[PDB]
């Protein structure tokens, strides 16, 4: 029968920015190949009660899960590597706890106590990571809680997290509790030598608040000498074969492969002594063909705030990757700044060697200007656009400027638009998945191969569906709907005017995943493909 | 010219009840008796936005200021040594200063950010802390600030107020900035001897956080040894004119004597560069005069919850004893336990050897039916009779049940009552100063010598308008009102039916001090006094 | 008139290996070339009396000054970047400083206390810090003593050195004392960013101990950012004319001009209040101009333990450099092992491309029949051989045996040798400077162009008199002795027999610096030059 829920605390030394998120989400897969239930979580120890606030070009994007929750992007790292819809429950913050436990004294509920942060924040910290552990919508346990503890251990913020992490170690017992503690491992240049003190004064701090680590990920730019992993099993205390060396992989999804070669996953299921079984290769050796032999290879404008990759785009990055592994092609991804494509010939400049155009949104942005000055160069050059959900109503002010609305707007754009083409139906945000009818052989319908279909939302501006006459002469459709029809959720131009020109009001790269690419994705480089191939 | 405003740090070591706030309070007395115009602050640790939800049995009285915060007791204290109204600013605690931030970030005022707790949690208490250097509203700037910081240095949640601290110090400089640390010197019985080694390990701690005390309150049953004092200057690194040795006084009184004596008011004033001059000891010679050298003694019962001590009533016990000092008598109080009094003959067993009866009110309480009980005993034995806020409902409801009403009660007690006499008019919760205007030669006006008054409430019951007239048939005169009448604010029989009960809504104990003792207090240990002599 | 001695506390945080040594060393330079009086001092944590014991080829070579103590070879950079001698007293440790209050101990001299680390053994490095303050042998007291503390803040080794340091600031204050702290910024490749969170954690390490860094030397592999600085500077509470970008320079001698160019130099004198003058370059542009521009380029074997570089090897690697920019050419060192060299169709391989070959000595080795085998080849292939210490000793042993005495050698490397030419006098150790006069016309006599010479010793073997006439029979000249003869100095052939192969019983590397290259050496590179161009 199944076991007590083990839990696995990933914690981090030295520095941020080592890939601790990608290293528990590779432990992850690793133990969901070998069959075990994984589910994951992280606590951030920042008071923002959720990064809805912060901005994405500075901050990284704000992810968004089935229920709506607005998240930080290692949940989406969680999400790819699980190939498992997450809860709003997996990311906790200290803006969070704080709040609740305010509000639950303002009502009296600790029965006319002082409120300490022990016991009481640490309870709720304790209280929702014990949370994790309860069965599914479908009665599942699972069998192993991955929290991951952002920060550094010894900044200020992370000291309520580590002692909850801290108790929960105390009340379940070694059997079901393991400590994973991520470091990094410098190299010198002038003198030749990797140097392990680092690591031995974060080991040093972890252990002056009471945890023991039960192995060392040891991040480096080259593979650790054998005699330093010793030197370092010495001075801290750690069982060798928990020492695992983690040189920079290539690309991300060789990570699984680093933490396997070092037997990482048969130590952690050994000293849990969860059921042991052979990791099922076959998915990942195929995503791995696919990423590593690329039999041909496209050019793809991102059409964004600067001419550098950003976090603000990680997810479309990734699901623009996906599209091509589904091909067999590679993308390479042309950073376009917006503002450079303003002017048709600065636009030509920009585009002119591209094979397709994808037009994000979010927030945080503006100068829609370039965003449609790029889509009316893409419509005229015959390049392939993808139009994600401010991409969408670009596309259709561009319309609302083809037919007669030549000072058409969003709204939120231009206050003073005489036709506000885009409006608020601030009004309602619409957050989380929503469903959507498809017109039949759409190309949206024929993409997706169904007549209905979900996906998740973030906005809270519309289609005024005043206009909706007035622009499909513009070739236009509305290709899918609400299925009341109330709401507009995908437009395209038919084939014979534009190959495939589509937008939707959702963010697709949120439900897209390296062994599962979304079909507009899937879609849209097939169509830059046949652009390239018959350019 | 005035100075730049200076900033005293009160912290506190080894343990709680050293009497730390007395001390601040004692040195408020020395600064201001010098002539400078002293202002105090508390920092309280714990997470309750303020007091109001905690129970007063367990944890003290809530204060009440003119403005109508609710307050820590400590600034009870701070009033009373200085005689001085403070704002509600003076008490910031955590609890509050979480939720303001919080606030601001939910309203994006950090404008895209990171909230971490430095720079943003510490950058609010350094503001709430400097807000109380600002002109008053009468545009005098105070030329000292002494901030006392709650807790224990070494305690968790003290860490972001002694940061806080240590900017302040960083941003003004020595020249305007003072640590004064409290510590304990514990004495062993079985070896007779006096132990450093506490105060040296919590300089230490103060150390390793990055502040340096300029002196040392040595808390001690004895006094300390100079060899001692020499022993610790050495090992602390603080000036021994800085090592001030604070043995257990007689009464709180005798604090500024002890300080006095010690020189520390001097030793701080030199070492603020602030402006030399002599203290004033006229009013507090005054006032120890009276404390020592009582003339006569009586006793009065404090009708609460058990029959010892409760820092739920400190402030009614200070009360009390002003109004002794007004009268060059001792008052000593009998704790009596509401509940042995609700029979008759437990009622003559607890009261028939005091003077005087004094019914507290507050929150936390329950079984008003041994209040009533007595002030039923009370009036047939002829005893004067205080009640103060539920005082005087139990007044008013002991009436209510003297000429018809027997199964009359509070809405808020008897919530089936078929003759809720006190009634909500939750209602509005009424805090801080109101003003009342009273009956002329009233009992009431006779104490006060005015017929305008204001007193601070805390309370959202009242006395039923419809049963006035009912209830004056007891005998009960309302003479005292809202300006507008709609409100009774007080109570008294005529002086021929009783010779002394009165009732107020109000809590008076909060605007005693004891140089200046409060009307109603001198009345009522008057009558007290009468009955002894006469009795 | 002269100041007031100031001290200048580096610091090392993060790790080891990042240079501070020669980044103090540089600092000391650039004070130097403006006219002050600097004097520096190594603090080593470990327990070792002395290096003596340790092995060089783990921990590198043992330096030794004029009055022959023992010594870090730090001493060696900063002898070499100063051109001054340094007393013993320049490398302190824990074992001396431990020993010595425990001898003190136990001679009664503390009265009867109880010894303690503090205050004794603080004051024991207290006052071995502040001697180094006092006046010279001419009586010239320093502008500036640099006392480099060894170690990684946090380390626990260090904690009594930090804290001497510590009270020098308070006894002196700081206009007198600077604390300079040395941090790695490390660079992460997988995501392309500088971080800065190693520096903000080493820097709070060293204010809980009660420092406060005046600059900070950033260590990075590439130019660090503005915006990074100013972010350190705000979070290190440090000036950001104190943030010092400190990248990888192309060689030692350049350490200076990055210093300068962060004008680090100009913030220590005017926050020191030192006597300001312009720095003086000639010198030390010479010494660039001869390192960065090399007319021709010349290959030397250096026969030691391995085919690779070797930090027992330091000095002499530093002195052929420096006899290398005396004529302009490059020297490019061929690290030879011994032990290839034992067969001579091993030595021819491991010989025969180089232009001269350099036997050094030490303790920590055996082997020396390739040693010997090497000598053998190269007077063969006619290249020009330098000996230093065993080096003399195996040239010796070589004409030995090419003579009659082919089982000769040392009485330390054959204990049963029938022919100890090499012998005791276990001997006195020599140790220190001792004087020599040498044959005039020698080569030696030649090379140093006078007649009378003196260098520091540190051996204990010597060239058995009783051998010199039979070994004088090879052709070998003992060119210079003892002043009364008994002690052989130097040993060569005539210039007929071979154009120059000389040997020395001293360590003439250790004289050597870079502005003043050692005569043997830059003999010895001529040599080789000639060889080279001739060959
Ligand atoms: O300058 C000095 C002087 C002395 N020591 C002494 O050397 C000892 C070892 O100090 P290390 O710096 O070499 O640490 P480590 O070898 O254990 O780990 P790595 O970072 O190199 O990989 C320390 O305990 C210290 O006492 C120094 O490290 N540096
Ligand atoms: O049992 C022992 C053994 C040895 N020592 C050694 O004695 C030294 C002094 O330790 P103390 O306990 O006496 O501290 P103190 O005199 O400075 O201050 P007081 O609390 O007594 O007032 C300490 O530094 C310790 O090394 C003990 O204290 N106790
Ligand atoms: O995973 C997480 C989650 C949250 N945070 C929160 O972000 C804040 C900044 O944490 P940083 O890691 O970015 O430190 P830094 O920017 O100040 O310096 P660098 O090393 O990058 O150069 C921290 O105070 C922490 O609360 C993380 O750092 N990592
Ligand atoms: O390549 C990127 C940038 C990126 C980030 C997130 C993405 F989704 C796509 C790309 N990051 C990498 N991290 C590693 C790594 C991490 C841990 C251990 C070993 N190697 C290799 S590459
Ligand atoms: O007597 C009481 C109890 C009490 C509390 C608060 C009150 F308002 C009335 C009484 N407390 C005392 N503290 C000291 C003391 C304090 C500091 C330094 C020296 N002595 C003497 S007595
Ligand atoms: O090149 C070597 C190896 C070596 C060691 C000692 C020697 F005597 C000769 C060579 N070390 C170097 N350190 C730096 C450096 C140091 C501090 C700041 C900036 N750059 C450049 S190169
Ligand atoms: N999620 C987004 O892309 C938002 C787009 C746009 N700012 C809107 O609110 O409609
Ligand atoms: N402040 C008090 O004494 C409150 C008394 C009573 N509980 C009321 O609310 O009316
Ligand atoms: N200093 C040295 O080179 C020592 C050489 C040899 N071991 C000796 O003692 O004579
Ligand atoms: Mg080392
Ligand atoms: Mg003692
Ligand atoms: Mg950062």
């Amino acid at each position: 029968p199944q076991t007590a829920t083990k839990h696995l605390f990933v914690s981090g030394g030295v520095a941020s920015s080592l890939g601790k998120g990608l290293t528990a989400s590779s432990l992850g897969q690793l133990l969901t190949a070998r069959g075990l239930h994984v589910t994951m979580q992280k606590l951030d120890p920042y008071l923002n009660v959720d990064p809805g606030t912060m901005n994405p070009f500075q901050h990284g994007e704000v992810f968004v899960t089935e229920d709506g929750a607005e998240t930080d992007l290692d949940v989406g790292h969680y999400e790819r590597f699980l190939d498992r819809n997450l809860p709003g429950s997996a990311n906790v913050t200290t803006g969070q706890v704080y709040s609740t436990v305010i509000a639950k004294e303002r009502r009296g509920e600790y029965l006319g106590d002082t409120v300490q942060v022990i016991p009481h924040i640490t309870d709720e910290i304790k209280r929702r990571i014990l949370a994790m552990a309860q069965p599914d919508a479908d009665g599942n346990r699972p069998d192993v809680v991955i929290t991951e503890i952002g920060g550094t251990v010894g900044d200020i913020e992370s000291q309520p997290f580590l002692e909850a992490a801290r108790q929960v170690r105390h009340y379940l017992g070694r059997e079901d509790v393991f400590f994973l503690h991520v470091s990094l491992v410098p190299y010198l240049a002038p003198s030749g030598e990797l140097k392990t003190k680092p690591t031995q004064h974060s080991v040093a701090a972890l252990r002056s608040i009471g945890i023991t680590p039960d192995a060392l990920i040891l991040r480096c730019d080259r593979d650790v000498p054998e005699a330093l992993k010793n030197k370092i099993a010495l001075m801290c205390d750690v069982d060798i074969d928990g020492v695992i060396s983690t040189p920079d992989a290539p690309s991300i999804y060789d990570i699984p492969k680093v933490l396997h070669r070092e037997e990482l996953d048969a130590f952690v299921v050994r000293r849990l002594n969860l059921p042991f079984r052979d990791v099922d290769w076959t998915e990942w050796d195929d995503l791995l063909r696919r990423v590593h032999e690329p039999h041909e290879t496209v050019r793809i404008a991102l059409v964004g705030k600067y001419v550098e990759l950003s976090d603000a785009y990680l997810s479309v990055a990734e699901a623009l990757r996906a599209g091509g592994f589904k091909h067999r092609a590679k993308v390479e991804i042309c950073w376009v700044a917006s503002d450079g494509c303003e002017t048709t010939s600065g636009a030509a400049a920009a585009l002119g060697d591209v094979h397709g155009v994808l037009i994000p949104g979010g927030f945080g942005i503006r100068g829609i200007e370039g965003k449609i000055g790029a889509i009316a160069y893409a419509r005229a050059r015959g390049l392939p656009v993808l139009g994600l959900c401010l991409g969408l109503q670009c596309i259709v002010i561009e319309a609302a400027r083809s037919v007669g609305l030549t000072n058409a707007n969003s709204a939120e754009f231009d206050p003073d638009t005489p036709d506000p083409v885009i409006a608020t139906m601030g009004g309602t945000m619409r957050l989380g998945s929503y469903p959507a009818v498809l017109e039949p052989d759409s190309v949206v319908a024929q993409a997706y191969q169904t007549t209905q279909v979900s996906e998740r939302h973030r906005h809270r501006y519309e289609v005024n569906n005043a206009y909706r006459d007035k622009i499909a002469e513009s070739g236009l459709r509305f290709s899918g709907t609400s299925p009341d029809g109330h709401l507009v959720e995908f437009v395209e131009y038919p084939p014979d005017r534009h190959p495939f020109v589509v937008g939707t009001q959702a963010h697709p790269e949120l439900k897209s995943r390296p062994t599962r690419p979304h079909p507009l994705f899937v879609a849209f480089v097939g169509a830059a493909i046949d652009y390239k191939a018959g350019e």
